[PDB]
């Protein structure tokens, strides 16, 4: 049973190895009391220490007083830690509370409206987020379900998204997204300490001292028009990305990890427009997950990519790259239907520290 | 990661060990051409052979004519079979088509209305279903997607349900999974090794009155929402009283081990296990094979959570119906609500490479 250390200078779940499953939940805060919210962050941190070690929260899921509800709802009993990481983030709307308005980082910028946005307000925004990643989806769901229960009366669940990537028990190998293309070939790796400092981690010179060691998260629920995509020819699909579908190699190259020659790609191929060379060097840490929630009323597959990007500054990461996708040939086949941004605070340093301690003090 | 044999006297995915993930899809038929629908069954069967072996459908996911869409959508490239099983069923409404009226099995009975039902007609019923079970969700989605794509113009997806984790067991030698109420679910089920119990309670026999159905089974699907807010503020004793088993071990009340036999008189008269036990239902026994689901939030600040209940039986009238009628006074009813329902006749297995889904009905 593998576990990921909860404590560190950075929150786990960003540069740590990508787990198979995701349960992402945005919460809205319903209390105005700063002291009550800080108390909740401490209880949540205590619970997160237990959950990421594979233990039940509080006094356990059974064996307590019969007249009392158990502290843990119990559906993770007998399961492994499953590399569970719990990553918290603070939304822009949180800073309108608790007198925090002047502590919102400038790097936590509102996203502009992008062409083709069809954002569902109910699946967007949120005062805070908890990203729960694990190899077992029931471990992730158990974590979110119990954090929400502990927070009841102080927070509510605004929206939640289940996601999946590869299945590590059977898969060695770049995963493929639901379009059939390898996804993640040219990404910041967790082993690239220098590129993380340059592009992912907030530094104290960036202007917000309490965010040092943290990062900024952009979440985009991107629906795929599956049935339209599946009717396109193989050449159209490969032209859209600039990589072949079988190997994932850039056009004109042989291997997946051959560095691309952007001029051989069509001008509005996804890779050519998203590449850092096309965006003044802007580089992103993509950590998204595929989703399939079912089928809509027309019988179409409600599926897509729950896109998650971590970066040092939203204005120099997601925004320029996404702006450059305005003519992306991929736009024919996708629609952004949900969006949120979060400031992901630094890590919990030790057993006495707590989520958001550098912001709330 | 290994493959589950596709051929057999029975369809796989019933007595098969329960895989981690579920993608259940109900289809409606849009063609009146019996020959066109038979051709779709053969085309689906050939696809299933490829999918359950871990191979792309048709000519493959790439390498073909650049100007044509690939035969396989390709998102399962490089993945193992992952114990994928594909189980097809026929809904009662199918038999209004293709001159099949007199071939409806009597064991494929319409369920009566049960107290507490709030069935959404959009996520209920269906001419046919495909149950895709696999350990890898992408493998299960890939199978359903390519089957639906192959069936474009002849079938449409009516509704689908994804199960993120199993709440059932056909392998008592393995650890029993827990449902979202935190209890072990599947302790006293029918095991895939229990050939005598499967013949008695699961597989239809020729003497049951419908010859084409011999070796098949009958499927009841019930989408059940859980009131987890109400459940999570119940005391431990209340929760254990609801079921008649303790929460930690899952042992019957008063007993020490999960698989000790229940002593029914020690549970509350409205305990779920006491009411659902075969001894309480004239011996009626089910093969439960359900999965948990969560489809976001309920719009009221809470996680949506539920159980997609799947039951296989020799005859719906002698399996699910008497058991569900006896759960009218179930203490669990305070915490659940049936919101979707569908029954299907699950035809016999594909015998070999020449055979095809539904061949005994059509053929
Ligand atoms: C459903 C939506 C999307 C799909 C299916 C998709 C798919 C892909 C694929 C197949 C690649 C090439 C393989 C790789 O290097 O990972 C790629 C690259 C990339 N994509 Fe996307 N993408 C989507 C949305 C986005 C969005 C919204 C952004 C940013 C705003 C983005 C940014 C990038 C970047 C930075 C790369 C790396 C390019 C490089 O450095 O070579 N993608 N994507
Ligand atoms: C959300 C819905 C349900 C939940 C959470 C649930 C939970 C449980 C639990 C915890 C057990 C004890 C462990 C076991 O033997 O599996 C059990 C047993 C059982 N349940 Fe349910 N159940 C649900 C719905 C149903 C329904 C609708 C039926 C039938 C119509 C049913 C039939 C049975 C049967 C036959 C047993 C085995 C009893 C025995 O032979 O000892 N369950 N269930």
């Amino acid at each position: 049973g593998s576990a990921v250390p909860f404590h560190g200078a950075h929150q786990a779940g960003i540069a740590t190895p990508v787990q198979d499953r995701l349960h992402f939940a945005a919460f809205d805060v319903t209390t105005e009391d700063r002291a009550a919210f800080v108390a909740l962050l401490k209880e949540w941190t205590a619970a997160a220490r237990r959950l990421t070690a594979g233990h039940a929260v509080g006094e356990g899921a059974y064996g307590g007083l019969p007249e009392a509800p158990p502290d843990d709802t119990g559906e993770a009993l007998g399961l492994k830690p499953s590399r569970l990481t719990l990553t918290i983030g603070f939304g822009p709307s949180l800073f309108t509370r608790f007198g925090l308005a002047d502590l919102r980082p400038e790097a936590l910028a509102d996203l502009p409206k992008f062409p083709g946005d069809n954002l569902d307000r109910a699946r967007s925004g949120g005062d805070l987020c908890v990203q729960a990643c694990a190899d077992d989806p029931q471990v992730a769901v158990h974590a979110i379900r119990n954090l929400a229960r502990i927070g009841f009366g102080k927070v509510v669940v605004r929206w939640s998204q289940l996601g999946f990537g590869k299945t590590s028990s059977t898969t060695p190998q770049t995963p493929r997204n639901l379009l059939g293309f390898k996804d993640g070939t040219r990404n910041i790796a967790g082993t690239e300490k220098d590129r993380l400092d340059r592009f992912v981690w907030a530094a104290e010179k960036d202007g917000t001292p309490w965010m040092t060691g943290g990062s900024y998260l952009v979440a985009r629920r991107i629906r795929m028009h599956i049935e339209t995509w599946d009717r396109a020819s193989l050449q159209e699909q490969e032209d859209v990305f600039g990589r072949d579908k079988g190997e994932g190699a850039p056009v004109g190259k042989a291997k997946e990890r051959d560095e691309p020659f952007l001029k051989a790609m069509k001008p509005d191929a996804h890779v050519r427009l998203a590449h850092p060379d096309s965006n003044g060097g802007a580089t992103l840490l993509r950590r998204g997950y595929s989703f399939t929630d079912g089928t809509d009323g027309l019988g179409r597959l409600d599926a897509g990519l729950f896109f998650l990007a971590y970066q040092r500054d939203i204005r120099t990461g997601f925004v320029p790259v996404q702006r450059n996708l305005a003519t992306d040939a991929l736009n024919e086949f996708i629609q952004h239907v949900g969006s949120a941004v979060f400031a992901v605070p630094p890590g919990v340093r030790d057993a006495d520290d707590w989520w958001g301690s550098t912001l709330f003090g």
